[PDB]
């Protein structure tokens, strides 16, 4: 990994291959480590850029503990700009750092030659949507929150093995777990489930993503989704993912996977990620 200043802190990031960027964006509470086997289907067709967002994964931390939405939006932003990577960039994004990367794509649509995202926040989303991930949800955004993700680290113990199919090893746990020894280093993963635009709030959170997503359904940036079978946040029936697909200019392919589904269909993901940069790069 490289790593560069950005703002008050340092964004540790994986830098492999030549070529038009890819920029591989990972959301809560994971980091680069979960593109691990994707990354290899593209780094012969391209730069591939994988940084872990500050509080994340190897990066440095946030000297005043600033963790909203709006402050990763500020350290990425530094991040792009410290790098370079403001031309002809593919991104490919999950989660939060798909909101991440469409609000960037917002901001400098004349940077981005395309967009391959997965279980993403396409919209503002309403309880429904959530399923079965609805209780957890709910707490964590009450005061039982800080008990749940910072005392008994909720995302990393039962989230991430609760999203993957197959069994996670022990060594994939132990790389999971490893930002986030104590609970005062668990502060980022409470607040991603806390910025969530549900139902109006957080208000500013939420005109972020509705704009980006006003956006994106008339955008003619190229696009690629991928649809995780069952999957969590974009499901078959869901009015998210039915959204997603009214997008313009955009295919679709099935791969087998719940919420972290490059844990269970990486090879498959790499292949469709792989296909798709490669027909943008034709143009």
């Amino acid at each position: 990994m490289k790593r560069v200043d950005v703002l008050d802190s340092a964004m540790s990031y994986i830098d492999v291959g030549q070529g038009d960027p890819i920029v591989f964006l990972h959301g809560n509470p994971t980091s680069s480590y979960l593109w691990r086997n994707v990354i290899p289907h593209l780094s012969d067709v391209g730069r591939c850029l994988a940084p872990d967002l500050i509080g994340m994964g190897a990066s440095g931390t946030s000297p005043t503990f600033s963790y909203r939405f709006a402050d990763h939006v500020r350290y990425l932003d530094a991040w792009f700009e410290a790098v370079g990577i403001t031309e002809n960039v593919v991104l490919v994004v999950h989660d939060w750092g798909s909101a991440l990367g469409f609000y960037r794509a917002l901001r400098y649509p004349e940077q981005i030659a395309g967009i391959a995202y997965m279980d993403a926040l396409v919209q503002p989303r309403t309880w429904a949507g959530f399923t079965d991930y609805e209780p957890l949800m709910r707490a964590l955004r009450t005061e039982q929150g800080e008990r749940m993700a910072l005392a008994e680290n909720v995302f990393v113990e039962k989230v991430v093995p609760g999203g993957v199919q197959r069994q996670l090893t022990e060594e994939e746990m132990a790389v999971y777990r490893t930002p986030y020894p104590t609970p005062q280093s668990r502060i980022p993963t409470l607040l991603w489930a806390r910025e969530i635009p549900v139902e109006g709030e957080p208000a500013d959170v939420q005109a972020m993503v509705q704009e980006y997503a006003d956006f994106l359904s008339r955008s003619d940036i190229p696009k690629l989704l991928i649809v995780a079978e069952p999957g969590a946040i974009l499901h078959e029936g869901g009015s998210e993912l039915d959204f997603a697909r009214s997008w313009p200019n955009q295919r679709e392919v099935k791969v087998a996977g719940r919420h972290f589904l490059q844990e269970d269909s990486p090879d498959a993901i790499g292949a469709a990620v792989r296909a798709f940069v490669l027909d943008v790069r034709e143009r």
